[PDB]
């Protein structure tokens, strides 16, 4: 998260951390909590070779320091990516984890709420985007769970700051038109969430973008909403 500030701890309670353990260990997406055993993230994050028994999902997270040889963590039983999604490309960047275990909720450790049937992304004025991602184009990944307010921007305007990509329904762009404050390298995968009648709703997956907090150049979100028959089905509701 580039422009952001640290959180506290209870502030983003379905945040998650997608490291993977070879003989070094390593942060590389977020994602979020949507159900005990279900984690919601982007399909690119698995575009590397797919090894067996390497990815640790860490959540209850707030500082990844804080992460020792102690901590508990979730296993992967099962990646469910789209069916249209293309490595080249960034359509139908959504995947959903199914974990070894059910985790029990906790005030630091609990699901975000999944877009409700019938709501037009207009109705979202209160928006952030949080991860452990680089603070800096050329940065490094973050300690302290970074998170930054971030304006929605129509789709008309985000293709036109993209006139080399297709900007789709199943797509919502977020930035300030000066840059600044965005997301970042490491996360992608992550949540952007708006909050409306006094609860957090998950409205975005962190995505692309061209660079980080550049002038005209918004990030890229999948859009929940436009995914919600698709978890249902394969969630088995
Ligand atoms: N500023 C915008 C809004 O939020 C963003 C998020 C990302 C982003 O994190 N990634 C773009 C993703 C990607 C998707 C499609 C095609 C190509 C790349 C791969 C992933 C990424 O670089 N991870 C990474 C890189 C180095 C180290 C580690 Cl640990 C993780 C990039 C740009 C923006
Ligand atoms: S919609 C998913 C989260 N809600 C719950 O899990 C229900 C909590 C209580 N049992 C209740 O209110 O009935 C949720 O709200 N997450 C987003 C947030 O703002 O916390």
């Amino acid at each position: 998260i580039v422009g952001g500030t640290n959180s506290s701890w209870g502030e983003w309670p379905w945040q998650v951390s997608l490291q993977v353990k070879l003989t070094a260990q390593r942060h590389l997406c977020g994602g979020s909590l949507i159900g005990h055993q279900w984690v919601l993230t982007a399909a690119h994050c698995f575009d590397g070779l797919p090894l067996q028994d390497v990815w640790r999902i860490y959540s209850g997270i707030l500082n990844l320091s804080d992460i020792t040889k102690d901590t508990p963590f979730s296993q992967i039983k099962e990646i469910i990516i789209h069916q249209n999604y293309k490595v080249s490309e960034g359509n139908h960047d959504i995947a959903l984890i199914k974990l070894q275990a059910p985790l029990n909720y906790t005030e630091f450790q609990k699901p975000i709420c999944l877009p409700s049937k019938g709501d037009t992304s207009t109705i979202y004025t209160n928006c952030w985007v949080t991860g452990w991602g680089f603070s800096k184009e050329k940065g490094e990944i973050q300690n302290i769970l970074q998170k930054v307010n971030i304006p929605l921007v129509t789709n008309e305007e985000c293709q036109k700051r993209y006139q080399d990509y297709k900007i789709t329904q199943r797509m919502v762009c977020a930035g300030y038109k000066e840059g600044g404050k965005d997301a970042c390298k490491g996360d992608s995968g992550g949540p952007l969430v708006c909050k409306h009648n006094g609860m957090w709703r998950l409205v975005g997956i962190t995505s692309w973008g061209e660079g980080c907090a550049r002038r005209e150049q918004p990030g890229v979100y999948t859009k929940v909403a436009e995914y919600m028959d698709w978890i249902l089905e394969k969630t088995q509701s």
